[PDB]
């Protein structure tokens, strides 16, 4: 209920930190990571899974969990590593995107902040989503998707934190 987390900073040798820069730098290697972080939410995670549980029995073959990049503000971090994306959330395919300033504002140091989430897109159609008992998430392009909209609780689980600069 009360969503207490842990923020736990990736050693450089930490295989994650391998993981979680090789697909940041896919699209965002002419920046500078500072630091990758776990959340670590036990009660957010727990939620999340729960709604996993859920749409893995509804949506059959269907791999129903996406990593897609959130840019946020400095000032966000804390409110969404007790929250997740709770309040719909766009969600991008790859990291240059939520790279752009505006939606990864530079702080007061020059630091800005791109999550690494884990999105449950599920089924999705081309764009509370529509009827078809609604599809899991909204994409620009069904076929090609550069970006999901996320419009449920606890539909996302923000376990990276990405630091960096130009
Ligand atoms: C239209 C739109 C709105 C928000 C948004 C994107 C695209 S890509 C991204 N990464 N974090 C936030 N966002
Ligand atoms: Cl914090």
């Amino acid at each position: 209920k009360q969503q207490n987390f842990c923020v736990v900073e990736l050693l450089p040798s930490d295989p994650e930190y391998n993981t979680v820069a090789s697909k940041f730098n896919q699209t965002c290697s002419h920046f500078r990571i500072e630091k990758i972080e776990r959340i670590q939410n036990p009660d957010l995670w727990n939620s999340y899974q729960a709604k996993k549980k859920t749409m893995d029995a509804k949506n059959g073959q269907t791999m129903n969990e996406k990593q897609l990049f959130h840019g946020t503000d400095a000032g966000s971090v804390p409110h969404v590593n007790r929250n997740g994306f709770n309040r719909g959330t766009y969600f991008a395919v790859n990291a240059n995107y939520s790279a752009n300033d505006t939606y990864s504002r530079p702080d007061a140091n020059g630091r800005k902040h791109v999550y690494y989430v884990r999105v449950l897109t599920g089924i999705y159609t081309h764009g509370v989503p529509p009827s078809k008992d609604l599809y899991d998430t909204v994409t620009d392009n069904v076929h090609h998707p550069s970006l999901f909209v996320a419009f449920y609780d606890y539909q996302a689980y923000p376990e990276y934190l990405i630091t960096f600069r130009k």
